[PDB]
């Protein structure tokens, strides 16, 4: 019985990747931050379709110390890939999904949505899936090679249209961009132990409707293909299937799942 | 019963291709150009799973005229029209086929037809073909047409880091990732889809120790799979992008 | 010592602001057209006013079709337009690729599917090939103690075409192979320290659509490009090969 | 006279572009971490070339809070930066990030360590930057437009080979691909202040020799073009004309300056 993590996986893409990897046999061990309700949620309806094959761990993956002598990030990662081996024994799958959005513009008591949105946004998009990463690659590297898993497979999330900026939210792409170049040199470094690391790189997915209907119909409108947002399968799908034996030779590669948005122009 | 024209079908990638979409369910129309017992080797055992599931046409894919003269555009336009004829429909289409031989820049007519064959079969035909792929589903009334329309193109994932001496098959492949992103914008109306998958080093004929992913080639199959899942209802979202399937190669440096 | 330079569609337009520039840093100009004879001619007679002997113009069709005397291929069209460099003045140090048809090419909605094809994949693509070849013997030629001290071969590129332009998929494949002819010449003629690069124009000197370039909201001038051309030709860019340079005002990065 | 502002100027790629600069009619203000001897002597030639040319700037560019005479952060350390060329000559128009650290950070085959280097690496490499942009375009902001320079100009020191990463150097790499992502954020956002964002990116520049002659060698026979490492010039100057008004069009790219390394293969 395989095992993946997957970070921020109680709700939207996170869930619909929890589901997707449970539907194809895997145990799950579904992170959260602050979505407390929904991840419990999601892992009694997991549980009730097959005994024992979920569980639930909080965590903030921000960079920054927590509470009681403080608990470092490095330390927080640690605790979610041993959660995996304390509770089955072991973890296959790894998928960085969580992920803080929001503006920082370069253009205009305060330093603390200033201090804390950088670590809020680079931590949880590149530190804690670095973290993560080490922490994944140090159990495997110690378990005897004649007790390891025979299909090892770490997915980044990461974003289709970063290489055309979203205006304001230069920390959120910075942060993109490290994520692209920790799934190159994790990919090229962990070879050897046959842990394959890619990534996928959605455009404009479960779009949220918090705007004016016709200002959301534009957004989606621009994309050519259906001229709309994906749903959370058509993204998730492609996250399973990169962990499937049918994909053992990929790893290295960030695939877009954009619907051909990345190819238009103002 | 969807249909797929696999170019160049007749045997390693292109014939792992066929055998992968055949085993979904698909009718295979196999292009060959020389490989013609090995092709009608293939659809035997395919019609023999599964009676009327395989058909083989012959074509020269690079850019001349043959048999007055046939173009190559008439030649691909024939390619495709053969899957209308025999099954009334074309859902997947795979530009597989592809010459690939030096061309040194450095120490006549040999470098004429070199130029039409490596240009032709990886990037004019593939070009052709899609054109006539594009006619067909548009001439189509949109309540018969199918509803996963999808073109592999195969590329390379190590043009980018070129071969030495073999620059006009780069060149090539650069214009088929051309064609990749230029058809998936201006098909995406009629819901076809336009893809590239890129080997490394797949089923060589030394530097295999240098891939880190396995220090090997891979076997067709770790390729063909990705084609198939590209075409799949499930990858449905994905078009106009080229997925490495490489073992890492594209990474390394000298 | 005098240097020459070949450029390709040298008449008007950045053929003509590359011409000038490479000739205001000393350089001997090669000015080839296609059909542009008149103004061709008149840019001659400029250069040639201010330092005598210092153009010449020479005709060519870049399309990869054959034209009548056995008929004459590109190839030899080709081979015979950096052969005219070595004839006049002796040398050929720098080669611009800058000739290019742009018309569409719709893949929905004979005789013209044909010649566009040869015309928009020799003029952008195959022709660059040969005379890069043919450029490449005659460095290879020239025995090493006679061989010029700074070959430089640009490509003229397009930084828009990850982002195609809707209808011009031929011209966007024929750009996509130039591209792969800037990486695989740099490679394979690095041994004979001739550097192969590309600059990459986003939108310049047009004849709404300019509002959408976040710098400036303009299309750029012709020296704003040949400026970086002329740069990447100057011996202080001696370590630069096998690199697209855009010259696009940040267009590339917007989304519709 | 315009000002340039160069960080880790002390030596090397950093002293070559404030020489270069210099050359140019540039004012400038070299910054340093450690090499206070190098960056002082610098500014003695300098000043001895042209009176009031130079000026230094002590300053820890780590992700770090640092002892006062409450903390300073690294924002108001780099604000601190950009004022020092205002409150001295007026102006700054050009900046150039340069300093970086650069040593392993591996996944595998193995405290303190783990945690100050995160931010060092992340810091110089990514965060510095950030926040050296953000104030240098506040200050461009808050000038009436009538008292703006013409030229204004930002480089980002990057690197011609993370697409084929260094084995074992996964936090620099992943600083550098989130500082490309800096400079496409920034030359977006920024471009209707008519500031250009840039990078330049080596390959093997004037590359370190403690190993062996052969391995030493090695490395340098690998480069196509010469087949060996570059002079601090030929990226230098780069970087100079990058800066000049003839590049005025040119403004979210990438330019590599490696002698081909990057088309080479294992
Ligand atoms: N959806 C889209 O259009 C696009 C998505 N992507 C990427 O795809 C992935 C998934 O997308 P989507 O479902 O939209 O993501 P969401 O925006 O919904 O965020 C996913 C989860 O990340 C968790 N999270 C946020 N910050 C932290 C943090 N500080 N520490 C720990 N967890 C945190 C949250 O969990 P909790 O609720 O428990 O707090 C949240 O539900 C993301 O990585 C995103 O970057 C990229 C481009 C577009
Ligand atoms: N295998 C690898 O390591 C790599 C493969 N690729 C790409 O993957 C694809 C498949 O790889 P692979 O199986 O090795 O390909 P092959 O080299 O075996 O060639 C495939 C087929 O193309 C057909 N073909 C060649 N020239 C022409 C032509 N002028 N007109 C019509 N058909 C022609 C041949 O068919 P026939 O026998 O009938 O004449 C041949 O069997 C190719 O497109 C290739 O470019 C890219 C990088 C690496
Ligand atoms: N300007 C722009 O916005 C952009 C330009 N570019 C590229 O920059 C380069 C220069 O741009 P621009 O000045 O606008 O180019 P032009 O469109 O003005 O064309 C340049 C010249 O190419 C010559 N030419 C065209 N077809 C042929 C052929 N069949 N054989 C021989 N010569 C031919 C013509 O010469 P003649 O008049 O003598 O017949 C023409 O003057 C081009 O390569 C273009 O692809 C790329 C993106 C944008
Ligand atoms: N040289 C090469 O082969 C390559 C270089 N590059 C990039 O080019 C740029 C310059 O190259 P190079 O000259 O080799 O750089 P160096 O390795 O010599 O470093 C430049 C300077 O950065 C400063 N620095 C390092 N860490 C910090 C920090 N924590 N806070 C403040 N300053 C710091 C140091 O200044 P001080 O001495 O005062 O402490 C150092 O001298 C760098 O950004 C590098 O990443 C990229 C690829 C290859
Ligand atoms: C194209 O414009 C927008 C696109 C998106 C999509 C998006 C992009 N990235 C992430 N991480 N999440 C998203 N929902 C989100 C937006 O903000 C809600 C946009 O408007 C500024
Ligand atoms: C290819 O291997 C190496 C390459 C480099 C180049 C290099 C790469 N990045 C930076 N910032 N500085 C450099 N000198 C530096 C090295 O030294 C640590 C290498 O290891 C021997």
């Amino acid at each position: 019985v395989p095992v993946a993590l997957v970070t921020g996986a109680a709700k939207r893409l996170g869930r619909s990747i929890a589901e997707g990897l449970h539907a194809e046999g895997y145990a799950v061990c579904l992170h959260y931050h602050r979505s407390a309700a929904e991840a419990n949620a999601l892992s009694a309806t997991l549980n009730a379709r097959r005994p024992n094959s979920a569980i639930t761990v909080q965590a903030d993956l921000s960079n920054v110390a927590t509470a009681p002598a403080p608990v470092t990030l490095f330390t927080r990662c640690a605790e979610l890939v041993a959660a995996c081996y304390t509770h089955w024994g072991r973890c296959d799958v790894l998928v960085n999904n969580a992920s803080s959005f929001y503006p920082t513009p370069l253009l205009r008591g305060d330093r603390e949505a200033m201090e804390t949105a950088t670590a809020d946004l680079f931590g949880s998009n590149a530190i804690a899936p670095y973290f993560l990463i080490k922490a994944f690659a140090h159990r495997v590297a110690g378990t005897p090679a004649k007790h390891r898993g025979t299909n090892y497979s770490i997915i980044n999330m990461v974003d289709a249209m970063t290489n055309q900026p979203l205006l304001g939210y230069t920390i959120y792409t910075m942060a993109k961009g490290a994520l692209e170049g920790l799934t190159r040199s994790a990919a090229l470094e962990l070879a050897p132990l046959q842990i394959r690391v890619n990534g996928v790189g959605p455009g404009l997915s479960v779009l949220v409707d918090d705007m004016p209907p016709a200002v959301w119909e534009g957004h989606r409108s621009k994309v050519p293909l259906y001229q709309r947002d994906s749903s959370a399968a058509e993204v998730s799908d492609v996250v399973i299937f990169l962990c499937s034996s049918k994909a053992k030779y990929i790893t290295g590669t960030c695939v877009k799942v954009d619907g051909g948005y990345s190819l238009t122009r103002a």
